[PDB]
């Protein structure tokens, strides 16, 4: 039941020869991420723009819309009040069907519940998200980030984290599947570089729902082609 | 680092048709496993001709001959006598490189060590073995089987045990993992069924020295063939 996510980081033109590659790859493609962090000054027309170029592949899969902030490992160094009113106006494309949106302890709970509860209320699912591209933390605390993500009640929650041991990526797969267990929600658990590899192939073994690869070269620490993730998901 | 075994059961004759199979795959096995235990009333002398056909290859290959008991989740129905004479006779066949010995918690401690130390003087290279094709004890025990099966100074110790749930498979990576961190010996370690197919593919993540697959039929719950074996130990 793990679903294969295809991450894109075009520019405001999605190349023809980009479509091409996608269109190539349908049958592994559960989910296409569009990233648009990578886009300086991007705005919801934009994305509208482009989205309107996807939405002809609709049929066979569903579009998330990713801004991750340079704070969390991507290139968006809009402000945290523009940030948030980018994640808020991308409710009315109707072409989208997730978005993204970022947590770490420090946020305002009040205007993330409003936020999340207003793009729920436009039919949009939320993935609620957190990167640490530096360490993972131990494991009650990787439990901890799951269990306050999903107080907003959104459709996915999402932890990414860096092993620097084989504890590490043990610790990430441990949390995954003990939330899974216990919690509606569904989760995501990701071990970054290629040491976490075994997160990514074996994410349904351990109750996770979705799995990032690429199309051409990797988008995330420790990414294989989309092709070859669903030939990974395919034999466990 | 992580060598690939592969499992073959013949019968007295080993086909032309086998040497053929293990030919196509020569540059995915690194330890060819003869299980001799299906062979009713197997001798030494029956041992050493189906070595004879095998050792042409012994450049490409380590040759690991295994007695798998019944209790263990093999066919060999010899008395503890029988088997322990088998075990300790194999140290006249030039050919093996590697012999496996079973473990469990009843045995005479000082007979083990004697035929262990045997071995070792004839230049085997001894894998100390337990399986529990029923169940997967909690981590601490597993942690003690290893450390138990270490006390013998064996080349490798290796422990195979058949997960019910996730935290079952979790437990023996953690197991492997923490002894991988620890001790010198090599260790391997199978969660079985294809629930556990993970501990087989990213064995060498986990710290485990040994990988076991087939050339036909799955040989032991949850194996794949060698080739697509090795494509997996090649991804991690
Ligand atoms: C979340 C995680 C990714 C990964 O680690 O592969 C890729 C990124 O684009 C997603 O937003
Ligand atoms: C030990 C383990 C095996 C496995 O689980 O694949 C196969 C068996 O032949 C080995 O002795
Ligand atoms: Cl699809
Ligand atoms: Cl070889």
């Amino acid at each position: 039941h793990v679903e294969v996510v295809a991450t894109i980081a075009p520019q405001l033109y999605i190349e023809e020869t980009l479509i091409q590659k996608i269109n190539h790859r349908i049958d592994a493609i559960d989910v296409l991420e569009l990233r648009i962090d990578q886009i300086e000054n991007v705005t919801v027309n934009q994305v509208a723009e482009m989205i309107t170029k996807l939405k002809v592949m609709q049929d066979s899969f569903k579009l998330l819309v990713t801004y991750r902030t340079k704070l969390q490992g991507g290139y968006g160094q809009f402000t945290n009040d523009l940030y948030l009113n980018l994640i808020s106006d991308l409710a009315n494309i109707n072409g989208i069907d997730m978005i993204d949106i970022e947590w770490q302890a420090d946020i305002d709970i009040e205007k993330h519940q409003r936020i999340i509860t207003h793009l729920q209320q436009y039919n949009k699912e939320v993935v609620i998200s957190h990167h640490n591209f530096e360490s993972t933390p131990p494991l009650d605390e990787l439990q901890f980030i799951f269990f306050k993500m999903q107080k907003f009640n959104p459709e996915y929650v999402k932890l990414a984290v860096m092993p620097h041991n084989k504890n590490d990526v043990l610790n990430l797969l441990q949390a995954m599947s003990t939330f899974s267990d216990t919690m509606d929600c569904k989760v995501v658990g990701i071990s970054m570089s290629k040491l976490g590899l075994i997160s990514r192939t074996a994410q349904g073994v351990f109750g996770g729902a979705l799995t990032y690869g690429c199309i051409g070269e990797p988008q995330a620490p420790g990414q294989i082609d989309v092709t070859d993730l669903k030939a990974q998901v395919t034999l466990y």
